[PDB]
């Protein structure tokens, strides 16, 4: 089977993270263990599943990212250390083996943070702060990061911007490490990709064919399909993927076989958008819609696209729907792990 963490909201009945063995021929979840961190809002594996790293959601000074050593056969967890943020509300966590980066919401930011020897975190690094406003008076007030990817070249870096309607662009040192002090994250040119006014940005993926990148929109509803190439986004389309102006649209995934992408919305209509995926101009058509349980910030794919799990932190489970690999559409299979605001899925590859 597989083994999958789930991070959550700590303020109720949650301890923090959870690990668990999922079977993604049959949709049954065993439970292992869990560990007690605060608000692991997101969280990354690293990429042999030795150590998990994941974020603690404060809109202060506690603002931190944890390190974990992680035992998949036993799955249990061990906590390494704490490093503070250099901003409020990290909401986003990645890893590239060498350096670990967080997007910090209301710090309106990116930290890095290099790994030492051991798999902990040394002190934040290089920590990236931006500037402006947008549309949105009451939710673009000034920069809210959200979002940072490593490109399919791994020569590049995205940072999705809600407060500025902006994709800040960044160069990637992929020799940089603890061990020295070459600077990891370079501004690049141009400094970043704009979006329609009003936007919103909140996550970016990319097609497994690595030539398109498709973003989910949190305010607007909309899904923007790029073509990406050596660095460079060049938007194709704009499509709904909220339709009744809720403003709280959430994830973004696409498919393993690359034939479908899914976003999720929220606060009102809560679900996902399913649509199709051209073969050729990688364009998005849309075929369906699911209803879920309320409040989807969060959900994933299996590995052998059989199953889509669903992250439901206000009815408090995460619901397992089976795909149909011919049409993308999906069925709730009955099997939901209960958990207390469940906000982010992720499996030890």
């Amino acid at each position: 089977d597989l083994t999958m963490i789930v991070g959550t909201y700590t303020s109720g009945d949650s301890k923090g993270l959870y690990s668990f063995r999922f079977n993604e021929e049959n949709g049954t979840a065993t439970a292992l263990s869990e560990a007690e961190v605060e608000n692991p809002s997101y969280l990354v594996p690293s990429a042999d599943g030795k150590f998990i790293y994941a974020v603690s959601e404060f809109s202060n000074e506690q603002a931190a990212a944890n390190a974990f050593a992680f035992n998949k056969e036993e799955g249990t967890f061990r906590l390494l250390n704490t490093q503070k943020t250099g901003g409020e509300d990290p909401c986003y966590i990645i890893t590239n083996g060498s350096n670990v980066v967080t997007a910090n919401y209301s710090g309106g930011s990116i930290s890095v943070f290099p790994i030492d020897k051991d798999g902990s975190l040394l002190p934040a690094s290089e920590v990236v702060k931006f500037k402006g406003s947008g549309a949105d008076k009451e939710r673009q007030e000034k920069p809210h990061l959200h979002c940072v990817r490593i490109t399919p070249d791994g020569k590049y870096l995205f940072a999705d911007d809600l407060g500025t309607d902006q994709i800040h662009k960044f160069i990637v040192n992929p020799n940089a490490k603890a061990d020295n002090e070459d600077v990891f994250l370079k501004e690049g040119s141009p400094a970043s990709y704009k979006v329609e006014a009003g936007s919103g940005p909140r996550h970016l993926t990319f097609a497994p064919n690595g030539s398109y990148a498709y973003l989910i929109n949190e305010l607007s509803g909309t899904v923007i399909a790029f073509e990406y190439n050596d660095g460079e986004l060049k938007e194709i389309q704009t499509i709904a993927a909220d339709t009744v102006g809720a403003k709280g649209s959430g994830d973004i995934h696409i498919s393993p076989d690359g034939k479908f992408l899914y976003a999720s919305n929220r606060l009102k209509a809560d679900g996902l958008a399913i649509f199709s995926i051209h073969p050729e101009n990688g364009m998005l058509t849309k075929v369906g819609y699911q209803l879920t349980g309320i409040h989807p910030r969060n959900f994933i794919i299996t590995p052998n696209g059989k199953y889509l799990l669903v992250a439901c932190r206000d009815s408090n489970v995460i619901q397992v729907y089976e795909r149909d690999t011919d049409t993308g559409l999906l069925t709730d299979i009955r099997k939901d792990i209960k958990v207390d605001k469940p906000v982010c899925i992720k499996f030890v590859p």
